[PDB]
C-alpha cells in the first residue's frame, strides 16, 4: 500500500547520503518531491547529490557537512536542516563510522569511535529531532544490519553499535507508545548490499551474494512511510523467513498486556 | 555435571563485588575454595567482602578500590588482580553505572555514561584480561539483562548498553571459533532480582517478581564454571522457554562455512 505520493512535499533529513545506500534514498526521495537535507562530511559530494536531486524533481535540496565524531555539529545539524525545510517529516539515521573485515586485536579505539558514530552521534540527532518529529507526528528511520541481530565474526565493534541502535530505539519505542508520542521509529535489518565500500571490504573475505543498493534504499523509504517497526531486507529469501523473533513478541507483549 | 570442586584454587576477578548479585557470587566462590579480587568504588564495602570471604574459605581474597569510568583504573586493575593471584582463571563483569527507572527524554549525559561504563570497560577489561585468559585456557562472564535481549520501557540507555555486550561479546566468540582461543564467554540473561538496588528502583513503578539473588549468583557462576554460551535466570518457567532464539543459532550456523 505505499504511494510515492506519500512523500511529496515531506521534510526529510538523510544522514550519510554522500555515497551508498543515503545517496540512492536521497535521489528516490528528490523523485518523490520531498524537501531533502543530505549530510557526510565531503562538502565536494554533497553538492553533486544534491544538484541531482534538484534535477529528479526534489521541492528543496540542500546540503550541510561535517563529522557525526562531533556531538556539537549533530545538534545544531538538526536545527540548521529543520530551519532551511520550516519543520521535518522523517529522520533518516544511515552513517557508519570506516569499518573492515577484521578480527579484534587490542583496538577499544575502533570499539569507542564505532559507538560514538554509529550509536551515540544517532541519540544526538533524536533528541534534537523530536519537538519538529513531534508537531508533524513524523517518522525516525534507523538503519541497521543483520550483524545488528545476529552474530558474526570480523565486525565486532560493529556489532556491537547496531546491537545498541536495536536495544535503545525498541525500548523508546516501547516508551512513546504508552505516553502516546505519535512518532514511529523503523530499525531496517539490512544483509550485504552492493555498495563501493561493502564490495571492496568484502573482496576475497566473503562470498555472499550482495543486494541492490536502489532497491535496499527504497525499501528502507517504504517502511518509514508505512511507520513499519521493523524492515528486513536481504539477498536470500531463505535468510529472510529465519530473521523475525516471534518469541521476543510475545515476551515483550506479555509485559505489555500486564 | 556441575560440581563446586570446578572452582577449588580457581584465580576469578569479580565487578561491582561490594554488594548485590557480584557480592553474592564472590561468596559463593570463596565457600568454593578460589581465589578472589573483588572492585567497586567503596573501599570500606569492599574490606567487609573481603573479611567474609576469608571466614567462608576462600584460598586467598583481596579488593582494589576505583571507578569503572576511569579507563585506566580497569586497566590497571586487571594487571595488579592477576599479581595478587599468580595468574587469572575466570573474569567475571558485572558492574553497572547507577540506573533507575525513568522515561527518556534529553539525558545524553546518561547514555553515554551507560555506554562507557556498562560496556566500554567491560571491553578493557577483557583485553587486559586476555593474555592470563589464554594463557590459563580461561572463562568470561558477562552479566547482561532480559532488557539486553528484548525490548521494556524506563530502561533506554541500559538496554542499549546491555544489547552492545550482546553484539561485541557473540561476536568475539565466533572470532574464538576461528582462531581456537580457548577463553569461554558466558552471557547471563537475568530477570529481575531481589538486589536492595532493583527492588528501591522498581517500588511504586513496576509490579513484576524478582528471583532471589543467592541463586542468580551460584546459576551465573556455574555456566562459567560449565563454558555454557549463555545462562538464563528470571523467576518464570514461560519468559525462560521464550528467551533462547533458535532463528539465530540457524542463521549464525547456516554462516559458520568459509
Ligand atoms: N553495504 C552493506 O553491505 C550494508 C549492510 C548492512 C547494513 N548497512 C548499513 O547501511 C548504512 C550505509 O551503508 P553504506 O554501505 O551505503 O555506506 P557508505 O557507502 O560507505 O557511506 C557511508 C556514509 O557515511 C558517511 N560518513 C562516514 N564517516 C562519517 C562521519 N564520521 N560522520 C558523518 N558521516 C560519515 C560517508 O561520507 P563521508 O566519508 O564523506 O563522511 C557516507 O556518506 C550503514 O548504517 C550500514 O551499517 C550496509
Ligand atoms: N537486580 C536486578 O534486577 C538485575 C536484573 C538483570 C540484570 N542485572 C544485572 O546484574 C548486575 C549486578 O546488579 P545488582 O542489582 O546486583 O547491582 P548493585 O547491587 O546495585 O551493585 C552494583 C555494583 O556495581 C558497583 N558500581 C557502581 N558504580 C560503579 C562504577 N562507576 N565503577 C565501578 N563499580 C561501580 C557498586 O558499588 P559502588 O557503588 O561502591 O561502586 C556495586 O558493587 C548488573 O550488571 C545488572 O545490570 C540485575
Ligand atoms: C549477511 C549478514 C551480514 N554480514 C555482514 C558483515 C559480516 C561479514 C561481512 O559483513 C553485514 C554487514 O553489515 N556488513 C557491512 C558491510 C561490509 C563491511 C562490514 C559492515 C560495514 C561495511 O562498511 C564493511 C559494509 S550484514
Ligand atoms: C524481567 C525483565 C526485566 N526488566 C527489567 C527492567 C524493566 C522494568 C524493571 O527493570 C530488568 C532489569 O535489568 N532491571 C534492572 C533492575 C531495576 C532497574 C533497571 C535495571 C537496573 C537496576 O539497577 C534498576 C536493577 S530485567
Amino acid at each position: 500500500e505505499f504511494r510515492p505520493e506519500m512523500l511529496q512535499g515531506k521534510k526529510v533529513i538523510v544522514t550519510g547520503a554522500s555515497k551508498g545506500i543515503g545517496r540512492e534514498m536521497a535521489y528516490h526521495l528528490a523523485k518523490m518531491g520531498a524537501h531533502v537535507v543530505v549530510t557526510a562530511r565531503s562538502k565536494e559530494t554533497l553538492q553533486k547529490v544534491v544538484s541531482h536531486c534538484l534535477e529528479l524533481g526534489a521541492a528543496s535540496a540542500h546540503y550541510i557537512a561535517g563529522t557525526m565524531e562531533d556531538m556539537t555539529f549533530a545538534e545544531q545539524f538538526v536545527a540548521q536542516a529543520g530551519k532551511l525545510m520550516g519543520g521535518l517529516d522523517m529522520l533518516i539515521l544511515n552513517h557508519i563510522t570506516n569499518t573492515s573485515l577484521n578480527l579484534f586485536h587490542d583496538d577499544i579505539h575502533h570499539v569507542r569511535k564505532s559507538m560514538e558514530v554509529n550509536f551515540l552521534s544517532y541519540v544526538v540527532l533524536t533528541v534534537a529531532a523530536l519537538p519538529m518529529l513531534k508537531q508533524s507526528n513524523g517518522s525516525i528511520v534507523v538503519v541497521s544490519s543483520l550483524a545488528g541481530k545476529v552474530a558474526y565474526p570480523l565486525v565486532a565493534a560493529y556489532s556491537a553499535s547496531k546491537f545498541a541502535l536495536d536495544g535503545f530505539f525498541s525500548s523508546i519505542r516501547k516508551e512513546y507508545s504508552v505516553s502516546r508520542v505519535n512518532v514511529s521509529i523503523t530499525l531496517c535489518v539490512l544483509g550485504l548490499i552492493d555498495t563501493e565500500t561493502a564490495m571492496k571490504a568484502v573482496s576475497g573475505i566473503v562470498h555472499m551474494q550482495a543486494a541492490p543498493k536502489e532497491e535496499c534504499a527504497l525499501e528502507i523509504i517504504k517502511g518509514g512511510a508505512l511507520r513499519q517497526e521493523e524492515v528486513y531486507y536481504d539477498s536470500s529469501r531463505w535468510t529472510t523467513l529465519l530473521i523475525r523473533n516471534p518469541s521476543r513478541k510475545i515476551l515483550e507483549e506479555l509485559y505489555s498486556t500486564s
